Order: structure tokens, then sequence, then C-alpha cells
């Protein structure tokens, strides 16, 4: 049931008049239409203004300027003195009731951002990730083995059985979340980054119920670790002193929520889109499987470029900015479309070819660099690598058998369900 594709094919041309970045219906279209829309913007309207989507649109606040060029997204990322992460990194205004749960370091500027990031950043270094490499592989090995055992007919949903669980288990392990609570945590983060998709929720009170629930989970776990320290990130949070003063319970909960949402709702889509690409372009599977360790570094970078799991991130101007002939005003919202930068014809020879040997590969799936560069980048790369190594070893012919069920989202390039089959 997988539709045939030809590597290197550009999307059909999308007329400039047909693009509505502010409509839910646009984000419901398939990737060819979306990719073609962003190609048209790069060529004919590389900076342009759009209204918020209608999803909770009455409280969204103002519209935004869309940056579609790799170099413009780079400039914005590298100059937070102009393009601020405060007050929010999605288009929607962060209302007071949302700020209760989501006013974390990701919506702060330096120096407070850096002081918060430094509490945990040593647990995400390459050498620390190398320590828990063996744990990461054991968890991936066991999940892939369970897929074979749980599905003797050789068919299953890659997302529920592997792509979701592996990153979930790792970040829960690093936070010190008990094994019995994994499913509950994943349900909550699925809803928090699925608002607007009816398979997740379209009811904002249910969203607020979930946010309440994970916030209360976080504070209860932090309260236990304050009494009895463990060697986990939650204990690092309760123990930290920023200029002699400890974090508030509110600050601890927001930080906890940031880490588990980010760890649960990103890598899984790199894996699902990676499987889809290897299914559509079998020469690339054949190349990688023939020399997994020789090709893994370039293959992992190309999977992130192809998937762009985070579609965009917002910034806010503190001064007037005249960029590429477009005059934007102090206080305007500006959006950084990584999904577009990662197809930029000025930065990639042959952007429409999925090439697991690609080098160089200046992909900005982890953002354009700078102060908020993805804290989990090293971890995510290892998570992707070990999952595909275990699929290669245990079920080398695993392939998608249907087009995926796509998450309805402007922010997250989500695959909800991906049927696969193996011999
Ligand atoms: C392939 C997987 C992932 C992708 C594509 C991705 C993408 C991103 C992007 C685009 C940003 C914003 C960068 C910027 O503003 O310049 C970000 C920030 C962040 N990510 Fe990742 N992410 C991934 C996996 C993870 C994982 C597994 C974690 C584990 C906890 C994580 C934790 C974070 C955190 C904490 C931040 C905020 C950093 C800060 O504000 O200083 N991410 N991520
Ligand atoms: C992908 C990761 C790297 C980052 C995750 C960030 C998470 C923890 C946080 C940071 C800011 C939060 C959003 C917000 O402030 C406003 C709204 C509007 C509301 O109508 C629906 C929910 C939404 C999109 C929030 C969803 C959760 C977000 C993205």
């Amino acid at each position: 049931g997988l539709l045939p594709r030809v590597n290197g094919t550009p999307p059909p041309e999308v007329p400039l008049a047909d693009i509505e970045l502010g409509s839910l219906e646009f984000w419901g279209r398939d990737d060819d239409f979306r990719d073609g829309a962003f190609a048209t913007l790069r060529r004919e309207a590389p900076i342009s203004f759009w209204p918020p989507i209608e999803l909770a649109g009455l409280t969204a606040g103002k519209g935004h300027w869309a940056l579609t060029k790799h170099d413009d997204i780079h400039f914005a990322s590298r100059h937070p003195e102009i393009f601020h992460s405060s007050p929010n990194i999605v288009i929607h205004d962060q209302t007071p009731e949302l700020a209760e749960y989501f006013g974390s370091m990701i919506v702060l500027d330096d120096p407070r951002h850096q002081r918060l990031r430094s509490i945990v950043s040593r647990a995400f270094t390459p050498k620390v990730v190398a320590r828990i490499e063996a744990s990461v592989r054991e968890r991936a090995h066991r999940l892939v083995a369970a897929m074979i055992e749980n599905h003797p007919d050789g068919q299953a949903d890659l997302v529920s059985e592997l792509a979701g669980p592996l990153p979930l288990q790792i970040i829960c392990d690093m936070m010190g979340i008990p094994e019995e609570d994994h499913e509950q945590i994943f349900h909550w983060t699925n809803v928090i980054l699925g608002f607007g998709d009816p398979d997740l929720t379209t009811d904002f009170d249910e969203f607020l119920q979930v946010s309440m629930a994970i916030g209360g989970y976080a504070t209860a776990l932090a309260d236990d670790r304050r009494v009895n320290h463990h060697g986990d990130l939650t204990t690092s949070l309760v123990e930290a002193e920023v200029d002699g003063e400890r974090l508030s319970s509110s600050e601890i909960a927001m930080f906890f929520i940031l880490l588990v949402v980010a760890g649960n709702e990103t890598t899984r889509n790199a894996i699902s889109h990676g499987m889809l690409a290897l299914s559509r372009y079998p020469d690339e599977r054949a190349k990688w499987w023939s020399d997994f360790d020789g090709l893994a570094a370039t293959a992992v970078e190309e999977i992130v470029r192809w998937a762009s799991p985070v579609v965009y991130m917002r910034r806010t101007l503190s001064q007037d900015v005249d960029l590429r002939g477009t005059k934007m005003a102090a206080g305007d919202k500006v959006t950084l479309w990584y999904c577009s930068a990662n197809r930029d014809e000025e930065k990639f020879a042959d952007p429409w070819t999925f090439d697991v040997t690609r080098n160089p590969n200046p992909q900005v799936g982890f953002g354009g660099g700078g102060a908020h560069f993805c804290l989990g980048a090293n971890l995510a790369r290892r998570e992707i690598r070990v999952v595909f190594d275990e699929l290669r070893r245990q079920m080398p012919d695993v392939v998608a058998t249907e087009e995926p069920a796509r998450l309805l989202s402007q922010f997250i390039h989500g695959i909800k369900r991906l049927p696969v089959a193996w011999s």
C-alpha cells in the first residue's frame, strides 16, 4: 500500500496564491504540497507575513514573519540580542495559564537561560552519552526483540512498538522516572504536543487537565528527591542554586516538563520518517545495511535533514529589522522554518535526493545554532543510530506497508502510526 516514489524528484510547483500558512487545512496536506509551498516561498516570497492558525486562534495574538532561507534562519538564531526567545517559541501567545506549565528556559533569554541550562547540560555531553550507550542499546535490542515475539505474523505499528518507546525510556531513565510510569508520561506528552489533532485532543480543557497532571507528577517526584537524593536529573533540579537561591517548585516543574516533552516528541519522528525514507528509496537501505558502521554518521545526519522533526521555532524582535528588503518592526513575531532551510537550494546540491552518504550536510534540524542549540542533539543521534542497527540485525527487510497517519501540527512533523512488515 506504499505509494511508489523516485529519489530526487522535486515537489510539483505550488502557485504563490495557493499558500495559506495560517490555515489548518494547509498543514493537513501531504509533504509534497507542503515542500512545494516552501519552495515557492524561497523563490518568490522568502520573507512574508501570516496570521495564526485558527486552533485557539482567538487568544493567539498577532501574526508572524516567516523566514524560509537557510541564511536568514542562521542570522536570526545567532543574534538573540535582536531575535529574542522571550516571550514564546511557538506562534501562539503564552497566556498566564499556559505560562504556569511552559515558562521554561526555552522561552527565556540569557543570562537566566544559561544559568538554568547549566544545571543539567553536563548530563548531555558526548562522554556522558557514551557512558549510557550500552543502556541505550540494551533498551533498543529488547524492544525490537519484543516486536518479533509480540507479532508472529510479522506486522506491527513501528511508532507504538519502537519509535516512541525507545526515546521515552531513555529520557525517563535520565530523569529518574520509574518504569511503571512510562506509559502515563508518554500519553501526557503526546497530548501536550498534539493539540488540534482529534486522535490526540481538540479540547483545550483536556489539554489543561493533562498539563495539570504532569505538573503534579513532576512536583511529587521532585519532593521525594529533595528528601532522598538520587543520581538523576530530577535531583539535580531540586539541589541547584542560582546565585544562592534555589529553584521554585514552579521552576522545577516547568524544567521537568520541558525535558520529558522534548525527549519524547522529537527523536521518534526522526525514526519514523527515517523508516519511511528507507522504504521509499531502497537503494539507500541497501547501501547502509551493506556497511552500517561505515555509513552511520552520514546516514543519521541525512535522516534528521529529511525528517526535520521540529518544523519551526519562533523569535520576537526587540528593534526594527530590514532583512532581504522586508522591513519588520520592533515587537513583531518571526518564525524560523527549519523544514524549509533543510531543502534550501542555495545550501544543498540536490536537496530533493535522500542520500545516506551525504557530505557535507549543514542540516539545521537541531536549529540554526547558538544559545538554544538542541540540548539532546548528541543523545538523539545515538538513539537513531542504535534503533536502525537493531532493525538491521534482527529484521533487515522491515518496510512500511502503508502511507503513515500524519499528525495535524504546524510545529511538529509527527507520524502517529506507521504499519511495517518483516520476514
Ligand atoms: C532528532 C531529535 C531532535 C530534534 C530534531 C530536536 C530539535 C530541537 C530544536 C530545533 C530546538 C531549538 C533550537 C534553537 O532554538 O536554536 C531544540 C531545543 C531543545 N531540545 Fe532538542 N530536538 C531533538 C531531540 C531532543 C532530545 C532527545 C532531547 C532530550 C531531552 C531534547 C531536548 C531539548 C531541549 C532541553 C531544548 C531547549 C534548549 C535550550 O533552550 O537551551 N531534544 N531541539
Ligand atoms: C519540541 C521541543 C524541542 C520543545 C517543546 C516545548 C514545550 C515543552 C512547550 C513550550 C511552549 C509550549 C506551547 C505554548 O506556549 C502555547 C501553546 C498554545 C496552545 O493553544 C496549545 C499548546 C501550545 C502550542 C504549547 C505546547 C507546548 C509547548 C510547545
